[PDB]
């Protein structure tokens, strides 16, 4: 067989994680007088950190799955629309002072 | 067989995790008069620290399925529209002092 | 066989991870009045940080699937859309003191 | 067999990472009165750090799926549109004191 | 057998990663009016960093796949368009003091 022999003395393990994989000022706003909207925002973001590890001793690991880490993510969609007729008009006859603001976004960071 | 042998003496293990994978100042909003809005946001962010750790230790794991971690998201959608006719409409006669805001967005960071 | 051995003494591991995979001030606004919007954006980023580590000692791992990391992801789209008529008019006839903003986007980052 | 023996005495290992691979800043906004819009940003940056690691250590790893690692992404769309007739009018008849802006997209860095 | 022997004494390692991978400031705006848009922007931007690693110590790895790392992306894309009339009319006419400006865009660094 095979033998594994692991000596440590006087060792000095330190990991310090901080701050990491926060989220800070999100904003979701979807919408706008649209029709239809499928909103599915996927997030696997992995932020590790690790200091003096050792993986896995197996003798001899065969048959079937062993170890098997699978992930599996299903986003399959299926949109329709059926729309006889779509219209945006923006009609403004006549006169004065008319100021009409229609799907108007404004950023300002500053 | 495999003999497994481990010797740890006089060691210093330290772990320090602080302020991680906090979610701050996060703001959904959908809508904004649509018809079909399918909100589904998925998070899967890991934030892992770890320090001085060690796998797993089997002889002969071998038939099946040995640790097999397993992970599945289903997350088919079928969204069907059906819609005689859509009007969006601004229609401003005569004559005055007139200001119309549809669906206007303003982000001010500041 | 084969036989593995180690020996460590007076060692120092460190290992520190700071402000790393944040995500601060993100936006999301889909829609301004469309017909249909699939919105599916995919993070995926992996931000690692490691020190002093080791992977695995395993004795004749053959057979089936063994340390296997799958990874499958499932994002087959299929939107439709039937429309008979569309129309995006802007009807301004008169006369007076008009002025008429659609689909205006402003950034000011300052 | 194969004999793996490794000595280590009186080392000093560091691994720092700060401030790496953060987000900052970010804004979606698609629309704009369009009628089909598929909208999936896809990110896989990684940003690895590492110090003094070591790989795994096998002896006769043969059969199978051995210490594989398999990635998959299906992002394959399928996008249909019919539409009768699609108009883009801007009708400005009469006289007066008319500004029309549409689809103005400004940008000030600044 | 292949005998592997090594011998570390009085080592000083250290890997040092500072702002490295960031993405500030993105500003992604899809639309103006379109009829199909695909926004599928794809990022696998690496940013690694390493000091004193070393790889995998195998004795005979033969024998199916051993230590492959496989990476698939499919963006295989199918859009299909049928109009039966588009028309981008600006039509001014009269007199007065009119001002039209359609799909301007403006960028200004400064």
């Amino acid at each position: 067989g095979g033998k594994v022999q692991i000596i440590n003395k006087k060792l000095d393990l330190s990991n310090v994680q901080s701050k990491c994989g926060s989220k800070d000022n999100i904003k979701h706003v979807p919408g706008g007088g649209s029709v239809q909207i499928v909103y599915k925002p996927v997030d696997l973001s992995k932020v590790t950190s690790k200091c003096g590890s050792l993986g896995n001793i197996h003798h001899k690991p065969g048959g079937g799955q062993v170890e098997v880490k699978s992930e599996k993510l299903d986003f399959k969609d299926r949109v329709q629309s059926k729309i006889g007729s779509l219209d945006n008009i923006t009609h403004v006859p006549g006169g004065g002072n008319k100021k009409i603001e229609t799907h108007k976004l404004t950023f300002r960071e500053n």
